[PDB]
């Protein structure tokens, strides 16, 4: 349960073996976690401990600027480099991303829709297309629900085997609303 | 939740109000509910406290003659009404019933069994028939589940309209292994 990280110590021997110095703060994560292990890092980097980054990312992008504003990163970058910077509410323009961060967890409609894509994973058919397609959704306040609908097991490999994988996909279609086109892998 | 019967003192006075007078006890319930009101009944029909019958009937025919063994109904019919009775081990012959109790409670299979009646509910296209091919299935110590597989609307009246129930009935009856035949109601 102790989010005991491993590949921090080991990411700093391969720097020592090259010729190399870390000086920033990476990692990744999907929930907040504790600060007993934000002091972990610090010594093991010689860096301070009020930089590092505790990002929790979960599917979309609006988990990165919410982490910004409260760390303190946005101010370090600018005197560690000596650039310029046009200040107004918060050093760089956050009014354009909170209209479309809140006013997006605030639409709900569960509607029946039907994608094909190819196999049963997170295949690369469809990873950047169904992030531009939601954004550009937000006028009509509706929500659009992905289902996983497979193309191969449908035809007479599934019929003449085992009737089970076939019935049940054309049942999240007959009465969908957008209905999507694959593509062609060989045959 | 306290079970508070109402057609108990109903009953009592529309007998009065004809020239009968009830001597045992009738009731139905599902589960044993508690002795709190077991005398309820007993004083508004002037009866002996120790011959409420106490039913749990849920679905099948062994809820019956593992009451009479405990209450105590079995003997006092033998001197009310002065009969003979052949006693061996429990004035009726019991190890008929033990065989087939312990025996059906002990076999199970899960497979998919595709059955077509008329519509959803509890009609009377198969009220005898579930229940007596059920203690013959024994045999092969093999369960059938059943399922509802309704032959009205299938046809144009739900294609047309919404065919993803279409596709519903479809996908247990093309995996399962035996598949009945229904009637015909008019047109």
């Amino acid at each position: 349960g102790e989010p005991k990280t491993k590949p921090t110590q080991s990411s700093v021997r391969e720097l020592r073996g090259c010729g190399l110095s870390p000086d920033l703060i990476v990692c990744r994560s999907e929930k907040p976690i504790g600060l007993e292990v934000k002091e972990k890092i610090s010594n093991f980097c010689h860096v301070g401990p009020d930089q590092v980054i505790c990002i929790h990312d979960l599917n979309s992008i609006y988990h990165v600027p919410l982490l910004m504003e409260q760390n303190g990163v946005i101010e370090y970058l600018n005197e560690r480099l000596q650039l310029n910077i046009d200040m107004s509410k918060r050093t760089k323009c956050l009014q354009q991303w909170r209209d479309l961060a809140r006013r997006t967890e605030t639409v709900r409609r569960e509607v029946c829709i039907a994608v094909v894509g190819k196999y049963t994973k997170f295949t690369d058919s469809y990873a950047s297309v169904v992030k531009a397609l939601q954004h550009a959704a937000l006028a009509v306040n509706r929500k659009l629900e992905l289902v996983f609908i497979e193309s191969c097991l449908l035809e007479e490999e599934t019929l003449h085997s085992e009737p089970s994988k076939y019935h049940k996909e054309w049942q999240k279609l007959c009465d969908s609303h957008g209905i999507l086109v694959p593509g062609g892998f060989g045959s």
